[PDB]
């Protein structure tokens, strides 16, 4: 957990990886039918289990939308315009917050953001809404190698690492919009 | 710009520390807080960038982060007193629970001992990211960094420190929209 390499904490990361389902009543059971395989996913998540059910239950229900709105921005990343809720769910251009997920998949387009690079911002979404910031620092590890043993320049590693992380800004800011809509 | 040049842009820039029943109490923060917008958009004025960019895209960065540069300014006052909110000098203190967010804020920057170096760069990645701006942006993320590696940080703990500082302007965003909900 504490132990594991960037090499290991991706595959375990990769491997851990939920479905792509198929299909507002729609978005609804697809949302819901997704929660079974996310409780899934932060099980496989490494440090997760280290945690009292009462924290796993707390970084779920902060996340929960978080997570929903990551997985959607990234599985609609080569359909620019549109978003891929399920493949047989494409939904063109509540219209409120669709701009802002289109938007945040235009930037993870022009930068071209990587599988692994993903599945890592995923699970500090996770973490972020002693151990846990452990874990997070050996996130932050994780990303810096993917970029280091991809050809980028200490000073680009850290760019790249900054600009990434803004996003989930704005991950937060729209899931916030959604649980007002919600509720 | 250089590195160097850019924290001390940022540091003169830095706006002075103004003065000061639900409704007695609504009316002095909202008070401060409408005195202290004046010294914010003179702030904005003065980070690198910001003047460049259009009219149009200067209103739109500063009514997108207005809040959140009230909340990180407030956070910075109130850290080295502990379990208190340093809203002004005179003002050291249904809305209690964006309180005791901003108070478990001012606690994480005491426990990773946050550098007024640092703070002015913080307020200004807020400004640019929420709302050549990312040249801008990558120009702050070089800056943090110079600044982490003169204190005498490994580069694991350097890009470590960035990642900590940027994940906590998500909990920033939470706060304010849970702030212009409320508002
Ligand atoms: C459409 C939806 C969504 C998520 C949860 C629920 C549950 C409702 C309930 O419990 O009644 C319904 C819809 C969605 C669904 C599945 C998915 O993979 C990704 C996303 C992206 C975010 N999203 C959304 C939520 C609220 C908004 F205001 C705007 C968008
Ligand atoms: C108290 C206040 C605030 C800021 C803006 C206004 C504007 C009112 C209006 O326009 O009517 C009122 C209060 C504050 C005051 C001064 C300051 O330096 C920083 C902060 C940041 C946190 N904050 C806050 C806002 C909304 C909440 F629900 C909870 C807290």
């Amino acid at each position: 957990a504490l132990s594991l390499t960037a090499d290991q904490m991706v595959s375990a990361l990769l491997d851990a990886e939920p479905p792509i389902l198929y299909s507002m009543g729609l978005l609804t059971n697809l949302a819901d039918r997704e929660l079974v395989h996310m409780i899934n996913w932060a099980k496989r998540v490494p440090g997760f289990v280290d945690l009292t059910l009462h924290d796993q239950v707390h970084l779920l229900e902060s996340a929960w939308l978080e997570i929903l709105m990551i997985g959607l921005v990234w599985r609609s990343m080569e359909h620019p315009g549109k978003l891929l809720f399920a493949p047989n769910l494409l939904l063109d251009r509540m219209v409120e917050i669709f701009d802002m997920l289109l938007a945040t998949s235009s930037r993870f387009r022009m930068m071209n953001l990587q599988g692994e690079e993903f599945v890592c911002l995923k699970s500090i979404i996770l973490l972020n809404s002693d151990h846990i910031h452990r874990v997070l620092d050996k996130i932050t590890d994780t990303l810096i190698h993917l970029m280091a043993k991809a050809g980028l320049t200490l000073q680009q590693q850290h760019q790249r690492l900054a600009q990434l992380l803004l996003i989930l800004s704005h991950i937060r800011h729209m899931s916030n919009k959604g649980m007002e809509h919600l509720y």
